[PDB]
DNA sequence: CCCGTCAGACGCTGCGCCGCCGGCGGCCGGAGAATCCCGGTGCCGAGGCCGCCCTATTGGTCGTAGACAGCCCCAGCACCGCCTAAACGCACGTACGCG
């Protein structure tokens, strides 16, 4: 069930299991409305060598 | 004709080859998670300094440990012979041990 990205809005609510990326499945972008602090967003990808091997989690 | 002997082909048996698969082993890349420095910042406490006095040093003594000078004599050391128990060598083997 690959569903595409769709922002998330939380204006006051947390990023709950209502999150629709959460619903989704999906991680929420940085055009969500979840927070900086949002635990559904990438972390960041710090590949050293090249963000492109099996040991890049991206 | 079929049997009999030998011969030749078949079937069966045993083998290796062959391809596949697996497992293994090795080696490595590189994330990443700590540790490791590296530099910036600020104390507080060495460390440093001063006042002072109580103890360390000085002079004298005197009397006694202790040297030392001498000495006797036990007993530690040699050694000597005869003895045998005690030591030694080996002979198994099974049982602790080590994996």
């Amino acid at each position: 069930h690959v569903y595409n990205y769709q922002p998330c809005d939380h204006p006051r609510q947390p990023c709950d299991s209502s999150c629709p990326c959460v619903i989704a499945q999906n991680f929420c972008e940085k055009f969500c409305q979840c927070s900086s602090e949002c635990q559904n967003r990438f972390p960041g990808c710090r590949c050293k060598a090249q963000c492109n091997t099996k040991q890049c989690p991206c």
